């Protein structure tokens, strides 16, 4: 019913080897392929519990012989970060050994495949998809990473680059459910945004230092541009789901998110003999990431919020203040109209700390 | 208001920090109160409460209503306050020594009992002044070198001779609760009621010499060392956990500042103010040894089955540890009581304390 | 699995006979009893849409055979006000025929039952509850109202006085979600306030001219005082929910409010086999209604607000100004610290118009 | 600085005499003439506050001696409607005494002047303008209205018919800034539309029952047609500005609208020694009023919108539903491509309630005779 791989990473600075546990629910290399992972930031929990419950649903779908394609589930994509305790707190965002962000510095599969594809593309889009996916797998086989974190990033992209559907499950420090995707995959991924009840959908073609979701979807956009004489569709539809707050561990929520992910899999042809019915109403519009305001602390001090999580705020509104208990108070204003979909869990600032997010429409 | 900026020795980066101390009233006047917050630099509610208590005291000072000496330290630990790692503030342990900021305070009984051998009389007030003077002398003789030892030394040097000491703290996820010396209960019932404690935890001696016990324990221990002399519990100290570490709220901090102000009035620090009827205390004093620490026996997601503040019964499933790629382990209450604390970070390592139940029967654990 | 009653009011001044549509989802006269109504002020809409969607949820609960109690749903409790159009606007707050407020002059069930109860109470609280509820129904049966609005008020209290849970769904002209209840039912109704995300909870033992929620809950408090030798618990837990602004009709909001009401019904033992999970933390403290400041316009003119809805304001702050476009400007100040939970939808004043509300604590 | 008159209406049913306060910033019967009024519908507020701030700007222009013509400002053109409170709400759209709409049943100055002008027109357009304006004033002088609302309409047209520029400031129940003008006055009032940031410009030659803006501009079009052998230019350029939602009272917005109105006055030669500069971007095309779709509720119930104010919608899109909370749901579709520039503030319907507006380009079959 379910295959299990334990992929072993090379030893860290303490001589410790870690494993990535990967579950597969379908026929290997079959039909449509889905990839779902959680816990790439090891201190972001909601996705971990949601995929535990999605597995319970898929075990039943497997027993009933209703799995159509290949579904790949990784509830804890980052066993390195998961071990990084300091003074009794888990710091799962950055790699101790390299200092790098776990959701950065993924391979650029356009840069790795453009030369190889020069003579292989044709007028048949489906053919180009198979050629590009095969080329991507070959290009990754040629890379030889040495550090556990680079080997981990390599494995995760090697197992996801040829998928039709990729969902990277994340969380923010204090936030409402929200989604990120590639600009041209909107509104294609309207259904997934609606099912997971995103309260913000943030669009970009190219963001920061090569995150996982863009590593999966961007290559199809960049290859389409590299080879404009050939049909290259956006074959891999990836998104990042921030499912809630980092510490939001709740049975009801995880079960509801597992059921939503199951409904997404049904709608996209991974499950048969199950009815989905009407798509839920999406509570927000897609906006550009560059139109999103990061609220930053201009100084150190207590973070005092004047708005609740999810409040609509307008340009000029006082949203948060930094209070020095032995000094001055500094007021921070909204510079755009939008929804305060994120704040922060730790209510003390250092200068340039991002302490909140407003999803607006006008680029900043 | 007087302001002192006490300078700590430079750290490993050659950086010196200051402890900012505010004083209201005349030096050495009448009764003495000491209030500090942020000894654990990641525990915020007390920091904001003392900011607002200062606003109230500035007005009391303008109106010439301060009777004794009130010492306010909103951020008692500027070392911990600088300790950022991967964007998170880790303010509980000192990064040079690895020690807990609220442990390893001096034992002022051990430091004064020899000196006091020939100095005590049948006059209680005399003994209080002699013991306080001896404590100050004993501390003057100590020469700490590490910034954290210098910090602990300064904080006890400025508080040991106070009549009232309130150490303002927080827990990772908790209701307002209080700790004090067993024999100071019910003496400190009024302060517990004003701050709306939902648990009062009593001990004569706890862990490795925390600040509140460093202030009040010496009077109990000297009373026992010299049973032939009147030695009252002259320094009434308590720890207030004012809420969750990250519970920063205007309304709450203003309410806590007003409660602290009312405590100062009741205990004779503020003139020309009537307080009136004491609020109802929501809990009984219980022993710290009757408190259950809920521990994770294994790593995994922390799933709570009880809300913060629920009354739970022995045998109840209160919390589960869930391995998202493994097994689930259920954690049971071993005592009836109030779940006054849980935890903010919902993932465990083995032996992690993930919650606290205030019970009445002492536990053998 | 859902009953429908169409209760006929006597014909009005135009010879029009109107109906109150009542839906019942459970076991008649059994188990726990819940009563939910909306639209008593016929121009307050959010509750009307929320109960439409709560019915969809209860139809499914009924189909799944999960209803434990008797649940009474009245999405439009006031068909009189609902007809009162003038110049294309619906004026649903006052009765055209009598000039009276629709949420005033409800019967006092203490005054109506104290004589009857003198010899019927015992040391058994559950007995007293059944005796008092039976006595209330009898006392109301004996009343003979003639005006459609008196008949309407009579029916609504007759169907709610014996409930364990009563939620009267309202709105304000421009407001945040807020709640009113009987002072001694706080913090008993903390869970209710938390699920609906109230941003103010206003407490009173006795308010104005006998509103519906107090008509339901006050009698238990007043009978407890009338008969202090007997255990009389506050058997009917009533509250008023102002679910937002009068005109705040939104699909997402009404669905979210329907789901919150469903969660309240589950928590209070009306629905089987549903896991709810952790209670949301309440965003406000209970304050006294007597500590609330009404901001009044001292003169006619434009209402210019300086504070946004939901701002925390301090005594002395300029909150709103009245601007005469051909005359003078008058500044209106906060006289208490608290939350500006209400403003107004029509931004022009007449003298003594209430143009906003601040929920304070009445300190000294 | 400015002249101030208080024109007294005859006493109403309660024996109360109401007054219209009129401000004048220029000379008298001078140079170019501008007329700006707000609050004809007394429950439409944004224009009231905008003209308060425009007066502050004009007081300064007057102090600096920079007023070039006659500028007439009426922040509250309708003191009758302004008094009409019921159950704490202001109902300012219809006159209590007559039941008539405050922005309907204005005089037709073509019908009133065609006979008088028969022998008075010549080859000189400027002459014809002065003759027609004098004739209009005489024709109105001859009328004797009795009811307060008829006297009010009479005064407002008497003070505006001879203006070169007329801006009637209005609002809708829930709407984006939009404009109405006479079909042949477009492209010409492009500058006005651009300065106020209209999101729809709606054109008609004849709309409903004789509104104020058409009462001012239509006569020139109709007289041109009555006397085709003479040059009769569209001497009075009128427009209706719906400045926003009825209840949209905001300091920043009113100041921005006052500044835009000031820039319009500069561009059209009312303000001396001030340069405006480059014209702002026009956000929309001029479209016919008969190409505008009115969304109507076919039944009573909750108004549930599926589109935001200002969304672009396409023919076939579900825009709004009417939901009977104890009955059925009815879906309402867009039947044209365009911007949903208006919805409604009160989210409950009666049958045939207009619950929104879409500005399209293709004339719609049902939009005839308004
Ligand atoms: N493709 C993108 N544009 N974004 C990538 C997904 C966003 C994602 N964000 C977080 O993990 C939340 C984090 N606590 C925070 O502070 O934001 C990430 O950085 O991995
Ligand atoms: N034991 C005493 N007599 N004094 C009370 C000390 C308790 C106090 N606890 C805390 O700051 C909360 C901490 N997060 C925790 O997990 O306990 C402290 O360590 O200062
Ligand atoms: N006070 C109570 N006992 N509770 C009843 C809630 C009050 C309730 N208020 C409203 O519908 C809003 C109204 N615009 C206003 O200005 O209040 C009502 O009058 O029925
Ligand atoms: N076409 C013209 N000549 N004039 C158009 C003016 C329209 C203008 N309409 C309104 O105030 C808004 C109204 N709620 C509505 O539904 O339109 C008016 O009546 O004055
Ligand atoms: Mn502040
Ligand atoms: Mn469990
Ligand atoms: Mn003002
Ligand atoms: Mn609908
Ligand atoms: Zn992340
Ligand atoms: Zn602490
Ligand atoms: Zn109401
Ligand atoms: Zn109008």
């Amino acid at each position: 019913t379910s295959a299990c791989e334990n992929f072993l990473l090379p030893a860290d600075q303490d001589g410790i080897q870690r494993q990535v546990t990967i579950f597969r629910y379908g026929q290997e290399n079959s039909a449509p392929k889905a990839y779902l992972q959680a816990g790439l930031h090891a201190d972001e929990f909601p996705g971990m519990l949601a995929l535990k419950y999605l597995r319970d649903l898929l075990d039943e779908a497997a027993r009933r012989n209703r799995i159509k394609g290949e579904i790949v589930i990784i509830p804890q994509a980052n066993p390195i970060g998961l071990s990084q305790w300091k003074d009794g707190f888990l710091l799962g965002r950055f790699d101790h050994q390299t200092g790098t962000n776990f959701n950065r510095d993924y391979p650029d599969l356009c840069q790795l495949t453009v030369e190889k594809l020069d003579g292989q593309l044709t007028e048949n889009a489906e053919h180009n998809i198979d050629v590009i996916r095969k080329t991507m797998r070959s290009a990754l086989s040629e890379l030889k990473p040495e550090q556990a974190v680079d080997v981990l990033r390599h494995k995760l992209i090697s197992e996801s680059c040829d998928a039709d559907l990729v969902l990277d499950l994340h969380a923010d420090n204090q936030a409402q459910c929200h989604m990120y995707t590639l600009t041209p995959l909107w509104p294609a991924m309207h259904d997934v945004a609606a099912e997971i009840d995103a309260r913000a959908v943030l669009l970009a073609e190219e963001s920061g230092g090569h995150p996982f979701d863009e590593a999966c979807s961007a290559p199809w956009m960049n290859l389409s541009r590299a080879f404009p004489d050939y049909p290259i569709p956006l074959a891999c539809q990836s998104a990042t789901f921030a499912l809630g707050s980092n510490d939001e561990v709740d049975l009801r929520l995880a079960q509801d998110q597992a059921e939503a992910l199951f409904r997404i899999l049904i709608r996209r042809g991974f499950i048969e003999d199950v009815h989905v019915g009407e798509l839920p109403q999406l509570a927000c519009e897609g906006t550009l990431l560059e139109a999103m305001q990061q609220l930053k602390a201009p100084c150190q001090g207590l973070i005092v919020y004047h708005n609740r999580l999810g409040d609509f705020v307008r340009s000029g509104d006082k949203v948060v203040s930094i209070v020095d208990p032995i000094g001055e108070t500094v007021d921070i204003l909204a510079h755009t109209d939008g929804v305060l979909f994120a704040r922060h869990s730790q209510t003390y600032a250092y200068p340039n700390k991002v302490i909140g997010k407003i999803a607006g429409k006008e680029p900043l």
